[PDB]
């Protein structure tokens, strides 16, 4: 069943290296991990609060080094997105982080920018919910959250996924990507979108209109080798207000996927609605039939 | 001597061209009146009025007009008639060639056009940062129309401006820039900023919250040689809701100039407001004191 979870092997750094928290979510959040007989290391540095950031730079790249040098750590949980990941990568010392045993870093949103660079630095990561979406349909929510635990544990391996015209084919490669704005934030510098020939790119987001998509997409995809690419897979676009446009947001992406001779899902059950199931970024996988499987 | 809300007469024929969003047909003939009033010659480029989606026009359409601009002997300046966005989508097609065979014709503009400003700067072609043309068929605002003209004729010199932060010293360079959010946008692609050493970066925006100005202007510093930039100078943010952030934008700013070790200028009145001045884009300037002077 999906709501369940499975048990989390050894211990879960929970760090905020993006928006600063509040604190009855915060609360809220590890009497969850608690019920669900998560052990757990907070971050030294997850309540302090540099304008909207979560602490300065230092103090989250104290806490996101500290979550590798703890030999009992199998799994590193960010616990908001939002904004400011990306500011800790010229600060990142990634030989300590080739060095300690695997730990996938977990979150979505902003800390794509994270998964992206952990994947170009060869380390495991996970495209799915933030920790503190256990401190806040609500069934879909539930079975979300669990997705991580089993993910973690290996059970799941496959997402539901429909072919937006085209024809049948079967395109394998990297799963990448994320949020589509955090992405195209980064290009032009340090941390810019890895997308190694063949990827499956990922995109979803929230709260933007849809000429900013379509200069955020234009961005992202003049950043990158996109005529390399495997295939664009869209997740949820939530609250995106279409606002009299005279063309619907996949007629867009449509538009832009043809113009690179990819082709393009849609469906995907990730992004900030509901539905948000993990997925395993970086690895390989397939999009075959009615299914994105790994 | 004349009163800033004096018009200077513009000689030849000036080319209105739509490379960005598309123009509502009751503002753009209140536009020609006002051009006719002030004995402004004009040519409306063939595809002025074509809509698709909220751009005016395909690629291909506004590649047509923007190259025909250049194709006419007697035009003498390009006037934008409307950014908002797109105008970056023509930089892959443009024929550089073209444009700068053709006698010298000042392309004006700001918001999205301030990307094609950039590219004209790098490609050593004459450029003003200042009001779109439909901004006339809509005592500031009259002064911000007028200053155009007067730019064209060469007989503004100047801008005030206040310091900031960093050092007080003579700074001598290039005016680059214009809106943060558009240029932030380009980053990574053919249509980055073009920055070179030495630089005036002036920055305006519009509309937004405190923590995307900083993600755009973390992105388009890290895009450029920012160490080497001369000075950031600030117009206008207008109707950037601050929200309770901690922090106002003057420390934002005032903080990223300070990682850059560039001094920081405010107050340019040049923006989304009623202050909207004209300077010419590209040319060396020179900040010192209280005035930006050309």
């Amino acid at each position: 069943s999906d709501q369940t979870w499975q048990p989390i092997d050894g211990r879960v750094a929970l760090i905020a290296p993006a928006s600063a928290i509040a604190t009855e979510v915060l609360e809220a959040t590890l009497r969850q991990l608690e019920v669900h007989g998560v052990d757990y290391h907070l971050g030294r540095h997850v309540e302090a609060r540099y304008r909207y950031l979560a602490g300065t730079v230092e103090q989250r790249l104290e806490d996101l080094h500290n979550a590798f040098d703890m030999p009992d750590i199998t799994a590193v949980w960010c616990l908001r997105g939002g904004y400011g990941c990306g500011q800790l990568l010229p600060g990142l010392d990634w030989g300590r982080l080739e060095a300690a045993s695997p730990r996938p870093l977990i979150g979505f949103s902003d800390i794509s920018v994270l998964l992206s660079a952990f994947h170009r630095h060869g380390l495991p990561a996970i495209h799915g919910p933030v920790a503190t979406g256990l401190g806040l349909e609500q069934q879909e929510r539930l079975a979300s959250l669990a997705s991580v635990s089993r993910l973690l544990a290996g059970i799941d391996h496959e997402l539901p996924v429909q072919h937006l015209g085209g024809h049948k084919q079967r395109v394998e490669g990297a799963l990448i990507g994320g949020n589509l704005t955090a992405l195209a934030c980064m290009a032009g510098t340090l941390g810019g979108l890895h997308a190694p020939a063949g990827s499956i790119l990922v995109l979803e987001d929230v709260g933007e209109p849809y000429y900013r998509l379509e200069r955020s997409l234009w961005q992202l995809l003049e950043s990158i080798d996109a005529r390399q690419l495997g295939a664009i897979c869209l997740g949820s676009f939530t609250d995106c207000p279409r606002k009299e446009v005279a063309h619907s947001l996949e007629r867009i992406f449509g538009e832009y996927a043809a113009a690179i001779e990819v082709p393009l899902y849609h469906h995907l059950p990730s992004g900030h609605g509901a539905q948000n199931r993990a997925w395993p970024y970086g690895k390989t996988a397939v999009l075959e039939g009615n299914r994105l499987r790994w």
